[PDB]
């Protein structure tokens, strides 16, 4: 089997994408966030606090004829960002974008934190790193992705994200029209449960490009690119007027500048990150600084490869027995 669903961008930013996710029967339609940097698929439902919904869609366990309690189970979860979400399992049938799985966890919200509440256009995250990080217990469950494997034609998902567009997420097949050139293939670890790599390298714009080993994981819910201090200050002493300022949390620059491109390494392969990927408006509204896209990874503790950077390639998550990753340019 295969599935093929699009993904587009929550605002003007791509500030997150969502999906279309079919939960349930009849089926109950909810926009995910896809999210390669965590493992749980959880929802806004008729069980979430009714003062934390704020014109999400819900799914209805009740309503849907396949539903059932999976007993005794609880989730809880907390991101990189600071927020939060917890509740209680279900297993019910989803499929996305034509590919179905019967008997998948459905994390249902009891609470959900106050930024899941201020944003009404994600109803709810579907998981894509390994299932060793699934928060439910006592009875740790599956991705998607993980009940969707043997099934597959190929046991890898892609992603394909747009730069303020649309794009897709495949499923069990590369859709060789998607890129172009060849995907350089890169090895996994999967000791942190993440789809994490090393980068070989960086340049900026049009600079020569600097080899050294950047561990970091491909985290399609991550928005920005972040990295090691050294490299980000390189970055944005290219830009005249950019600072990091502590008051607005990170690298800000003038409105008016033109950014250069950022150039990571994937093997002996290169991936350009346009400017224009790395500028994420102003830092508030009619405000002339503007916030950047690359920012520094240091006291995250881990660096991340982004939604900034994952746009401008075509990514491959291959989850054979030894998993790897694959990056094309598009």
């Amino acid at each position: 089997s295969t599935g093929s669903a699009t993904t587009t961008p929550i605002d003007s930013l791509d500030d997150a994408y969502i999906t279309p996710v079919q939960i349930g029967t009849p089926a109950q339609t909810l926009n995910l966030d896809f999210d390669t940097g965590s493992s749980d698929l959880w929802v806004f439902s008729s069980e979430t606090t009714a003062s934390e919904v704020d014109g999400q869609t819900i799914y209805t366990p009740s309503k849907s004829t396949t539903a059932k309690l999976l007993s005794g189970a609880t989730w809880s979860i907390s991101y990189g960002d600071g927020s939060s979400s917890s509740g209680d399992v279900y297993t019910d049938t989803v499929s996305v974008g034509g590919l179905t799985v019967t008997g998948q966890a459905v994390e249902s919200a009891k609470k959900v934190s106050s930024s899941f509440t201020e944003d009404s256009t994600i109803d709810g995250l579907l998981g894509l790193a390994f299932s060793t990080l699934n928060t439910v217990s006592p009875t740790q469950q599956k991705t998607f992705f993980d009940n969707a494997k043997a099934s597959l034609d190929s046991p890898v998902f892609t992603a394909d994200l747009g730069y303020h567009a649309p794009g897709t997420y495949n499923f069990g097949f590369i859709d060789t029209t998607a890129y172009t050139g060849s995907i350089t293939y890169t090895a996994v670890s999967t000791k942190q449960g993440f789809w994490e790599w090393t980068s070989t390298g960086y340049a900026v714009g049009s600079g020569t490009f600097k080899s050294t080993s950047i561990d970091g994981i491909a985290d399609t819910g991550t928005t920005l690119l972040y990295l090691p201090a050294t490299v980000v200050s390189a970055y944005w002493a290219q830009v005249s007027g950019a600072k990091s300022s502590s008051s607005v949390g990170g690298y800000v620059f003038p409105c008016s500048a033109t950014l250069p491109s950022f150039t990571f390494g994937v093997g002996s392969a290169r991936i350009v990150i346009p400017g224009d990927y790395i500028d994420f408006g102003p830092i508030s509204t009619g405000s002339s600084s503007c916030f950047g896209g690359i920012q520094s990874s240091a006291g995250i503790g881990i660096n991340i490869f982004g939604d900034v950077a994952l746009k401008a390639a075509f990514v491959v998550f291959n989850g054979a027995t030894t998993p790897t990753l694959g990056f094309a340019s598009k």
